[PDB]
């Protein structure tokens, strides 16, 4: 008998660990819009998304008083209606710049000591590639909040297509903590546990059989193992049929799958 197997033509690549966070898209430069007097809002000369310049009149009161923009940028929010009464500490609207986007997140103290300015992240607002963006850590707050045990971390989105990372949006963040580089990646099920050790099966094409090689699992995630040991680029390693195999088992190579990408999982 010859056991049926599928084998992968294994490649060297990158597998990357990450910390899973939540955060918000914000901007570095923004300001609240306050009246200079007390009274009722007569007119609102702004809508969401509108561009306004420093000094420009954005609303009007009856005690006629003008409410003016304090900086130049875009209206991110309006928190007041025509009719409402207001004073110099009523926040009417928010203006901010769209060219100084930032992602804000809060990281637990135990992870902070390995995070550095320049670390890579992926910012996700959705499942598809058009909804994911690259970013880099820009700043680490000196403040530890004692109740939550978290420290604020700021990321700057880079690359192309940032016009869909909209200010105010919720995001998932994948903050890359370690990259295993130039290692053999293979589907996790290739690895088999015998007598408290780990092995894979390498196919010898000439003799149509397998050899049981010991390996070490360096890291694994998303059903992918990065391993070290006696395995090299282009070895044929069994990825279906392995539970039935032993050292020297004879097999039938039913098919050969391509190796997993050399590039990072994330």
């Amino acid at each position: 008998y010859r056991f049926p197997v599928i084998a992968m033509k294994v490649k060297k690549g990158i597998l990357s660990d990450y910390l899973s966070l939540n955060g918000d898209v914000d901007t570095k430069v923004k300001a609240d819009i306050f009246p200079d007097a007390v009274g009722k809002i007569t007119s609102l000369r702004i809508k969401l998304g509108a561009y306004v310049q420093k000094g420009q009149i954005v609303a009007t009161l009856d005690p006629k008083s003008p409410v003016r923009a304090p900086i130049s940028g875009y209206i991110l929010n309006i928190t007041k209606k025509i009719g409402e009464t207001v004073n110099p500490q009523s926040n009417i609207a928010v203006v901010g710049r769209i060219d100084t986007k930032q992602i804000l997140t809060y990281v637990s103290e135990k992870y902070i000591s390995n995070i550095k300015v320049g670390n890579d992240a992926i910012i996700e607002v959705g499942a598809y590639s058009n909804e994911k963006f690259k970013a880099k850590v820009s700043e680490i707050s000196p403040i530890l909040d004692s109740k939550s045990r978290t420290i604020e971390v700021y990321l700057t989105p880079i690359g192309s297509n940032l016009d869909k990372l909209i200010i105010g949006m919720f995001s998932k963040i994948k903050l890359i903590t370690k990259r295993f580089k130039d290692v053999i990646k293979i589907s996790r099920e290739a690895v088999v546990e015998r007598e408290g050790k780990k092995f894979v099966f390498k196919v010898d094409l000439e003799s149509k059989s397998v050899q049981m090689l010991p390996i070490t699992v360096l890291f694994e995630i998303d059903n992918i193992v990065a391993l070290s040991g006696e395995v090299e680029e282009n070895d044929l390693i069994v990825v279906e049929g392995m539970s039935a195999l032993s050292n020297g088992s004879l097999i039938n190579l039913v098919d050969t799958k391509e190796g997993l990408s050399a590039e990072s999982n994330i």
